[PDB]
């Protein structure tokens, strides 16, 4: 019930008490670990509201205060009447920052308290949403000096009036299926690029076409909007040693801005809550470029380096992978766009873990996601035992809108 | 209950019914996942259900479930337990048990080979000298002049836990570690504690960087004894790089035979506390972990210097770059000397096929993702994208405490 975690490279042992506050379920049982599975009303409402409000007022040294009790009273009265309730601005900000703080799969949580929260709860239309989103993008991008931000659209009411951003990220390249049988652009987005076309989009059918936004307000049909090109900061990808690298014609966008998740605070459900930080190099270099069901460029890069691709034991894929990742970092840095390498970020996370254990009693962490997709054991997180559990407020997964939307 | 797993690179979805035959606990609960935690005397009372369950499995596998041979064997074991508080396995049972323990080892990427395992029955052994002889033969047989063969040597089962056979080495072949008065470590830092024990027990240490450790063997619960593996039996490989000629000057070598000796084999409730087993190396065990862990030989810097990588900023990925070259050199060296080894791409690829085969033929394959995924280049191997269900089946290999922490000294 009081758990210890060991770092095996350093023998440091932390004691986790925070997990006893965990509420939601992991998917695992005593008979089975699902640690590597991708996705494992008024009486419902008030305890949830109460538990959140309890942690809020404790966090501001006002637990058991008149202001505390008043707010509990007040929210309880609002729930009784409206069947929902509204967060005070302060609570909204705490809630958001804490959803990040609790995101067990996030290696960048050391930055969690420095999140810019944009209250977009007065929004009523997709045009409105578009405006809020352009502002988020410009603010977050900041001419390459990235700043973390989240924009929070109105909370779910009766599930018929949901706000949803249909894109999985605010910025992402298109994916088209060729008669050739292959795939042009980003294969991860083939279906979404289709639904854009189905709903009107004029695709330039290229390899790196920034997708249009597909915005859904109040449960209405979603609408297309093109982000101002001048707001989409992109980095051309070159290598600091191989001049042929530029000829591969690769680029990536500076702003990772996840738009498809669900923010839960005090039982309230924010279906449209796009948030953004900045890239860890491997997200692009390892996953986006080298995953087989993505840009899958490994073969071509290797061939250009003239490595022995005959036997896998030449570790040519490994060599190419390293070089590709060197280039991603080199390009971003040269263009003064914020980026962190997998060594710095994992080392930062270890310090953060130690802070959370020391100041909060622990830190929920999903090893399967925290360890970078390359060079795993030469990063400190590899040797770090982690406890995974679900705290609230949280970011949750939610079904893709097209499978849901009552057209 | 049926459980599905998905490969997110291929969209293959498999169905697990095998987890239903799971008993032992995972460490996990509905409120906490302990999936990345490294480590999360038995009465006649608890012994017969364990025996029966095993014997039920064994006889299914040979398509004799419910036959008279099956029933009589259950009878015989039943009686033998109430009479002797334990029982003995038939040779067939031991062999089946050993293979299935490997097959059930959820952290082993090498399980495609599970059915081909040479079982050495050392249950007639009584003394440490007898142990040394058995081990020597294991080493010679498994080595096979570089053409490695999986083998396991099974010494006598636990009785009262007061007469245990134990191999005090974590591996049959492993390099000495020496702490120096200045804080630095000479040799393998992983073995400083065991090295010290050996030294105290009479071992004359050469005090070099790659001294092969002596066998420290415990028979029947008596104090352990030192034995030197004949050098001619210890196959080693000098490490060089195919393009880099300075690499040989790094003075590196490794032993060819990975032979794990500190685990406990459990079969039908019976506990085998000394069951050394051996296969062959996946290149990353040496090249990534043994050479490059900060707490091991830790050669990344020295290799990086020699490569003249930009080492001032970690965003140069000089570490990643040096790691790859070392792993290249490890594979090249072994292949050049015709010592069996497998790269992490081949091994993970084989594991996916094995695992699929296991779902089809067996209804599942327990697998520990945290361990299965290679410690370099994780996502460019197919296992990274594979969902896995982890659970514990018997027969199994279990951890046990280091014998020096539990041994009662005779003098
Ligand atoms: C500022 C620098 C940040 C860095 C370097 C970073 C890093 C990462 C990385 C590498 C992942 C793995 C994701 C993948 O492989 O697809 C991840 C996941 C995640 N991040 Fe962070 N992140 C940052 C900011 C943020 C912010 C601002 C938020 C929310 C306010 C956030 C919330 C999350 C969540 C919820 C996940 C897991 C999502 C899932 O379960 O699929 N991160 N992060
Ligand atoms: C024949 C070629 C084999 C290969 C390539 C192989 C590969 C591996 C690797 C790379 C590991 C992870 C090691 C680590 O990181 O510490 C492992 C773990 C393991 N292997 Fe295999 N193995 C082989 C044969 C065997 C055999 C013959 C047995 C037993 C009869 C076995 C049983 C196990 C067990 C029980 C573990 C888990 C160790 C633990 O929990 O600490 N393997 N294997
Ligand atoms: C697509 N992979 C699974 C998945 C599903 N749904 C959302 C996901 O987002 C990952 C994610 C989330 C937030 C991030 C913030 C910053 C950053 N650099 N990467 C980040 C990556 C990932
Ligand atoms: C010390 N490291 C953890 C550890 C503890 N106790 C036993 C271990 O065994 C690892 C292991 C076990 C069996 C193997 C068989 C073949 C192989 N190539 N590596 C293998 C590696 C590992
Ligand atoms: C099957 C496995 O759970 C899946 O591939 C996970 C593994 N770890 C990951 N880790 C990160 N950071 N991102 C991912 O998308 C994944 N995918
Ligand atoms: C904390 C963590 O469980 C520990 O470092 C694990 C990670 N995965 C591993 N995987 C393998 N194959 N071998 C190991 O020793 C480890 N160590
Ligand atoms: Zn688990």
């Amino acid at each position: 019930r009081f758990l210890k975690v060991k770092n095996w490279e350093t023998d440091v042992v932390l004691t986790d008490t925070l997990h006893l506050k965990s509420t939601l379920e992991t998917g695992c049982t005593e008979h089975i670990c699902m640690g590597s599975i991708m996705l494992p009303t008024k009486d419902q409402l008030f305890p949830l509201a109460k538990e959140f409000l309890d942690q809020y007022y404790s966090s501001i040294k006002r637990f058991g205060s008149k202001a505390h009790m008043d707010r509990l009273e007040e929210v309880n009265k609002e729930i009784e009447s409206t069947s929902t309730y509204q967060l005070k601005d302060t609570e909204l900000i705490y809630g958001a920052k804490h959803a990040w703080r609790n995101a067990s799969r996030c290696v960048g949580r050391i930055q969690w308290s420095k999140l810019q929260v944009f209250d977009a709860r007065d929004c009523t239309t997709a045009h409105g949403m578009f405006n809020y989103i352009c502002n988020h993008v410009k603010y977050a991008t900041n001419k390459g000096n990235l700043r973390s931000a989240i924009t929070i659209f109105p909370q779910r009411t009766d599930g018929k009036h949901d706000f949803r951003v249909w894109n999985s990220q605010l910025i992402r390249y298109a994916g088209y299926k060729q008669p050739d049988g292959s795939t042009l652009g980003d294969p991860a987005n083939v279906q979404f690029t289709e639904i854009c076309i189905q709903q009107g989009w004029k695709a330039p059918r290229g390899r790196f076409d920034v997708l249009p936004l597909l915005l859904q307000a109040n449960g209405n049909d979603p609408e297309l909007f093109q982000i101002p090109p001048e707001l989409v900061l992109e980095v051309p990808i070159r290598h600091p040693k191989f001049d042929w690298f530029k000829d591969l014609g690769l680029k990536w966008y500076g702003l990772p801005a996840v738009s498809n998740m669900l923010l839960e605070i005090g039982g309230l459900e924010f279906s449209a809550c796009p948030f953004s930080g900045w890239y860890m190099g491997t997200e692009i270099g390892v996953r986006d470029y080298c995953d087989n069901s993505r840009y899958n460029i490994l073969e071509e890069v290797a061939k250009k380096m003239d490595l022995d691709m005959r036997k896998t034991s030449s570790l040519w894929k490994d060599q190419a992978l390293v070089e590709i990742n060197i280039a991603v970092l080199y390009s971003f840095q040269s263009d003064k766009v914020t980026i962190v390498d997998h060594h710095s970020a994992t080392e930062s996370f270890i310090k953060h873990m130690e802070n959370e254990y020391r100041c909060r009693g622990g830190c929920p962490a999903d090893w399967v996601w925290i360890v970078p997709p390359m060079s795993g054991s030469i990063t400190p997180v590899f040797h770090q035992e982690m406890l995974n559990y679900r705290l609230t407020p949280s970011f949750e997964y939610q079904p893709d809108p097209w499978n849901t939307h009552v057209w």
